[PDB]
């Protein structure tokens, strides 16, 4: 099927899929967009922790009843693009693979088949907090069971099985406290998921025999950054698949290109924030603001939260590589708290990047030309230090205004110009990378960004509420704290009641612990956590601050409504592939992993336009139904038409595609009028417009 849209969905029963088929061909979108479907643990919500690349999932039904998912979509006129996880599997006893070596040690097929660290004489696995163990058998086998928590027995250790210390002692990993270090490497800084060797053959052969024996229309590549030689997996993977897709996830800094030009693109985030940034308002005003919450400089908080991420999460893995590069590890921590990409991709025939590395340092430099390979691993742990400081950390504290706290942001900007996002789409003409605007894994729902943004169209009565909100609640956290639960709330807001208290208490000791000012995941400070929880409780229970917010509230759903619509019609419309997460057809305000892992539900979606949408909500299905149909109908027309820019006030965005389709939208609350020349059909409306037309609450989609 050709591709114009993709509905992400998180884990669900192939048989579901397969049952709710009809709503999403009436809906628009082309392509499915599932998660992983290899065997993974047992009860994985996510399907990122594969225990064996040979299986379908059994829990989702099973590989027969994924076929028939593949085959009932193809006839009904929808393809799929699969997620795969090539980079890392997951540490548990139905990962045979990694049960092999660690049963057998160097001498399983499979050790190379992870990125153990050779050095080490024993496979150092963190996980003791005491010496409690248990025999337990797996299948007739027996195994070290620590707490669940199944390990293998070699053949000397099983005369020894009562007699667990000295069993434990002639085995080929060890068992280790569990802030320890492991003696390989991990997906980012979690423990249970270990890196798979895909740079070698056998191993990219082994891992994709199965996921790629379908017939699925193409793949998204879970974090392409962590590999070894990504450019040469690529190329592995486009020569077996033949012509299917291929999207990475990958995250660019801004004017940075995706390095690799013969596959499809990335999975958006570039589009997330080059649109996200057309919806701030007075900058000013809003930095003014916040100088009086929290006085601090970006790039030093950037800088000094990299290093101390390096040597809180990463110390081990980057001290060796610098003992491998000949330059001491303080030297290698500054150098990585410098990069401004998520990382390099230096290999043994390519130094396009080694001025980004001089640049960072003249000596690192010098190490990676005599060291290319040691230079290749370091490499692997440029998106993890970037990841972990930047989106896990800093996106927690720089409270400016958190529409623009988000995954793929680089809070230096705070607004773009129509203009400027112009020029990203005029480049973009012919793209199939997507468009997308929520996320799995994105901070907030594209709708909770475009409330927050609303806030910073009227500052003055923002700054207003937030003195009264201060004086009637009389919170004990601190500014900075206070200020984000207010912009957390006014984005999220859904309704005063249980449920929602509950998530948005949730997500509130999230923040907390990434943030890691107060609290953390580690130590956690209950006391403290105890007062924003408790916050949260008296906001819910007291009269004068819930009128006070409502009051505010229903301006900011209004305003944000008008601007999520705008956002929908520049996603459909613009050059790429639009994308959207489970569920925001509807308008839906979703909080950070596991708040956006809420089940989507699925509703009656509406047959024509009438007035009453907007008030009830359903005009965005309404509106997404009809744009996508729209781009639908038009074949290739959005990929491949000329992107044709209107100049209009500040504001209005807008552009023509070829001599076709007429798009103006606000990213304002505020009353314009537009001039058209000739007559055009309103898409949305389905009014027949002419010379002067307003721009009220909805985009115009209009067409020759």
């Amino acid at each position: 099927m050709k591709l114009l849209s993709t509905y992400r969905l998180q884990p669900m029963k192939f048989s579901e899929i397969r049952n709710r088929l009809d709503y999403f061909v009436e809906l628009g979108v082309t392509h499915l967009y599932l998660s992983p479907v290899l065997k993974a643990r047992p009860g994985s919500t996510h399907g990122y922790d594969v225990v064996d690349y040979n299986t379908i999932n059994d829990e989702l039904g099973g590989e027969e009843e994924y076929i028939r998912l593949i085959d009932e979509a193809k006839s009904k006129g929808l393809g799929i693009i699969q997620d795969i996880v090539p980079n890392h599997m997951a540490v548990h006893h139905t990962n045979w693979r990694l049960m092999d070596v660690l049963k057998k040690g160097r001498h399983s097929r499979y050790y190379n088949y992870f990125d153990f660290y050779e050095e080490e004489e024993k496979i150092r696995i963190p996980i003791l907090g005491d010496r409690n163990f248990k025999i337990t058998y797996v299948n007739d086998e027996p195994y070290l069971d620590y707490y669940g928590n199944l390990f293998p027995i070699n053949d000397e250790g099983r005369n020894y099985l009562n007699d667990i210390e000295k069993l434990l002692k002639v085995q080929y990993y060890e068992l280790v406290d569990w802030r320890d270090y492991p003696s390989y490497r991990r997906f980012f800084a979690v423990n249970e998921l270990i890196a798979v060797r895909q740079e070698l053959e056998w191993v990219f052969e082994d891992s994709h025999s199965k996921i790629l024996s379908f017939e699925v229309d193409g793949y998204r590549i879970d974090h392409i950054d962590g590999l070894f030689k990504p450019e040469e997996y690529l190329r592995r993977l486009k020569n077996k698949i033949g012509n299917k897709h291929i999207f990475v996830e990958k995250i660019l800094s801004i004017g940075e290109k995706l390095r690799w030009d013969f596959i499809d693109g990335t999975t958006g985030y570039d589009f997330l924030n080059y649109s996200n940034l057309l919806f701030t308002d007075n900058e000013d005003k809003m930095t003014e603001i916040y100088k009086n919450i929290l006085d601090i400089d970006l790039d030093e908080l950037v800088k000094e939260t990299k290093k101390k991420i390096i040597d809180t999460l990463f110390k081990h893995d980057i001290e060796r590589i610098s003992m491998m590069l000949g330059v001491n590890y303080e030297e290698i921590k500054e150098f990585l708290s410098c990069l401004k990409v998520y990382r390099t991709y230096i290999t043994e025939n390519d130094f396009r990047d080694e001025e980004i590395i001089r640049n960072c340092s003249q000596k690192v430099y010098e190490s990676m030309k005599k060291n290319v390979t040691a230079f290749m691993k370091l490499q692997q742990y440029m998106p993890a230090v970037f990841a972990k400081a930047y989106e896990d950390t800093v996106l927690f504290i720089y409270n400016r205004l958190i529409s623009l706290n988000e995954v793929g942001s680089d809070l230096h900007y705070y607004s773009i110009s129509c203009d400027k996002f112009h020029e990203f789409n005029l480049k973009r003409v012919g793209t199939l990378s997507f468009n997308a605007t929520s996320t799995h894994d994105t901070k907030f729902s594209e709708d909770v960004r475009m409330r927050i943004s609303a806030i910073s169209e009227i500052p003055d009565e923002w700054a207003k509420k937030v003195n009264e909100w201060h004086n009637i609640l009389n919170p004990n956290i601190d500014k900075n704290d206070e200020y984000r639960l207010y912009q957390t709330i006014v984005g999220s807001f859904d309704g005063f009641n249980n449920e929602y208290k509950e998530r948005l208490k949730a997500h509130m000791i999230k923040a907390l612990r990434e943030a890691k000012v107060h609290t953390d995941w580690v130590n956690v400070n209950t006391e403290y956590e105890k007062k924003m929880t408790y916050l949260i409780d008296k906001m819910f229970n007291n009269e004068k601050f819930m009128e006070s917010f409502l009051e505010f509230e229903s301006k900011i759903d209004k305003m944000g409504k008008v601007k999520s619509l705008s956002l929908v019609a520049l996603k459909i419309t613009s050059p790429g592939v639009a994308d959207f997460y489970q569920g925001l057809e509807n308008f839906r305000y979703l909080l950070t992993d596991p708040d956006n892992r809420r089940p989507v539900v699925f509703s009656e979606l509406p047959k024509r336009y009438e007035e009453g949408l907007f008030n009830n909500g359903r005009i965005k299905a309404y509106v997404t139904k009809v744009l996508l149909n729209l781009r639908k109908s038009m074949k290739d027309f959005f990929i491949n038409s000329e992107y044709k820019p209107l100049k209009l006030q500040k504001g209005l965005c807008g552009f023509m595609r070829g001599d076709k389709v007429l798009v103006i939208v606000k990213t304002l609350n505020r009353d314009y009028d537009i001039e058209i020349d000739g007559e055009y059909t309103d898409v949305i409306t389905d009014e027949t417009v002419r010379g002067r037309v307003k721009v009220d609450k909805l985009p115009l989609i209009l067409v020759k």
